[PDB]
């Protein structure tokens, strides 16, 4: 099929979905959650062609994020379930109630978006997951991936239109051949380098774009952190992943600590994981907004939690930022002053993560401050509508001189769980 | 002082406002409200100085939109109210809250999105109500209004600041210079024109910009329409207020309706409100997209529901759009399937407001699918923040091999009313 037919297709099977009970659309979850595992062989077995075809050819940030492992389905196994078990009351949920006047009764609820773009390079695994995260959410959806992932991505598809074909909306789900370049799409979810991005967000005149261009994340090592947990957090959050977005790449260190054996276990852990530092000004005594994604980190030196959080404000992406403190006065300053979308205390940057975070799944993270932030999960893919259901209401006779007043009466409405 | 300088005060002063208690945010919104009654004389004597340098002067347009009555003043002052009475669970609401593992905790809390401009001509009545919806969602804001409005807008501005004084937050709301022209603005919100609309979109590179360019609004007279209700509903959805952005511009009328006297009594009341009607395609038997905001109106026949839907899709602008009929199964398919932001069964194309839908004010009307849509109230001011408390964590020690595992336990979260 042409991609305007792909486009049509993903909308009506999107509607199709949006009008099913949320039990169905559980259903079809689970189900794909089961040929995950079911599966693993033959999902492994295309994803090592994949993997082989790359071989010494495949730039390595994109290698890195090609293969799929037997404990990765493992996790989006899990993860697709606890969307399953958690997404019911998703669609058409009761936001606002509102009697305006007698006979005159408002509301606001949740539905879909209408169809998504999902513009991924690499990333195998990110397909069941936004899969399942629009199935949740009602919403159609086109998937572009790159000619890297092809076998994988063709086997995760089948997969996922196996799923839903238990409940006849097989065309929700449309793989878009990798033919195609970059009214039909009500918003694009880029998943890639900061040029494709970039690329992305400048092509896309009329759809949203929903995600991150970068990820310089900071963590604060105040002068009250445990010496017994500095070493492993900066070690993780910079070497546990270095090409991730929510690596670490700079260090603010308070002041305090430059002459102490806290400091020292610092520069030794680095060295033992063959970390190039370079120092910060203040430090010293090339540039503060860099994105290393590798074994770089900068290292700057701080007055306080106060030049900590301005220094984060300059120059972070607002991603991911982190306090590591045993003080929870200064911590708790730190964490309502800091404004990015995600910050912690005495944990990893790495933790940045929708699976992670007990959203099943992620379609991204988004550093937006409109919409969504942060891990982006079902409910960043809902939009919704104000319905209004009068007699034979007209405005006039509300005015000053009408016959009617406005009561403006909430009614209540269903608590979640 | 300079605007940077405005900037730097109104994000300040933004983030004290965050700081206080939700009952002195509701404080500072009461008196507000309480001066708009209070001042009335001197509110309207400055907006007749206005009113009386716009004669013969100011577009029509701008004109209709300057004038502050009473009624309008005692309308504000009611909906600033119900803001202050009902906006003091908003900021730092608790949204998730979710045990990600033993001693490693998340919860997802709203903040305000920071420092809002809002860019309106003309209009003086918007000035209270996005300061009192900014006021309320924590939010700083500077205000850019035109010279038509000046001395309106200065003595709202005045009130504005008394109000905050008492807890010390003047600097919270900025008024800036109309001598100014079109990393310190999170959000630009403009109230006017098309043509300003379109060229604020375009001069905002980086600064996300929430309104509505246009409002090509439908009614759909359906064949079971009650003819005791069809002339009333038409007339006040296109001559109420003929400028407004929810007046109606395309009347479809069921087929089933060519030959009864209730389309008779249509055409009687669009020729007494001397209303220029132009014919569509089918009925006949210039342009669907067109928003006259005069007493000027497009009728075009169909064949049924799904042709009406099928033509608001098409031609319309996704603002309001509204069905006439007496058949709760057809209205219900309509409300349901129109994908507009508001949809309306029985009442006037003109309900679309954040007042009249109970939210005290709007900041304006959104037609977007991403972030808020329809009428914005305090919350489409908010975002999110993503808060994680750990003891020592890192992401490895839950990998595979790992010690750790997940618990991903959601907790309890106090319910809302």
């Amino acid at each position: 099929p042409t991609v305007e037919q792909q486009g049509e297709m993903a909308r009506s099977g999107g509607r199709m979905l949006a009008t099913l009970e949320p039990e169905q659309r559980a259903e079809i979850i689970h189900h794909l959650a089961d040929l995950l595992t079911d599966q693993r062989d033959e999902i492994l077995l295309a994803n090592k062609k994949d993997l082989e075809e790359a071989e010494g050819r495949l730039a390595a940030p994109l290698l890195k994020r090609l293969s799929l492992s037997t404990s990765k389905l493992n996790s989006l196994a899990i993860g697709l379930r606890q969307i399953a078990a958690s997404s019911q009351d998703s669609v058409g949920r009761v936001l606002r109630r509102t009697r305006i006047a007698k006979n005159l009764e408002l509301e606001q609820v949740t539905v879909p978006i209408g169809v998504l773009l999902v513009i991924f390079e690499s990333r195998p695994d990110c397909l069941p997951q936004v899969a399942a995260l629009a199935i949740a959410s009602g919403n159609g959806l086109l998937l572009k991936g790159g000619k890297e992932a092809a076998h994988s991505n063709r086997i995760l598809h089948l997969l996922t239109q196996e799923a839903l074909s238990i409940h006849g909306v097989k065309e929700a789900v449309q793989l878009v051949n990798t033919r195609e370049e970059v009214k039909m799409i009500d918003l694009i979810i880029p998943r890639g380098s900061s040029q494709l991005v970039r690329d992305i967000q400048k092509a896309a005149k009329g759809i949203p774009v929903m995600g991150h261009s970068e990820g310089i994340c900071h963590m604060y090592v105040d002068s009250e952190a445990s010496v017994d947990k500095v070493t492993r957090l900066v070690r993780d959050s910079k070497c546990e992943y270095p090409a991730a977005c929510n690596a670490l790449e700079t260090l603010l260190i308070h002041r305090d600590l430059l002459r102490t054996p806290l400091f020292d276990q610092i520069i030794d852990m680095l060295r033992v994981e063959q970390v190039k530092i370079h120092a910060g000004p203040k430090f010293a005594s090339k540039s503060l907004r860099t994105e290393y994604g590798d074994l770089e980190l900068c290292i700057e030196v701080v007055d306080n939690v106060q030049d900590a959080i301005d220094h984060i404000h300059k120059y972070g992406s607002s991603h991911t930022d982190v306090i590591v403190t045993e003080d929870e006065n200064t911590a708790e300053f730190f964490l309502q002053h800091v404004d990015s979308a995600c910050v912690f205390w005495n944990a990893s940057t790495r933790f940045s993560d929708g699976y992670r975070f007990g959203l099943g799944a992620e379609v991204g993270i988004s550093t937006s401050r409109i919409h969504a932030r942060g891990p982006v999960g079902l409910e960043g893919l809902l939009t919704t509508k104000w319905l209004l259901r009068g007699k034979d209401h007209v405005v006039s006779d509300f005015s000053e001189h009408g016959s009617l007043k406005y009561l403006h009466e909430n009614l209540p409405i269903p608590q979640r769980n």
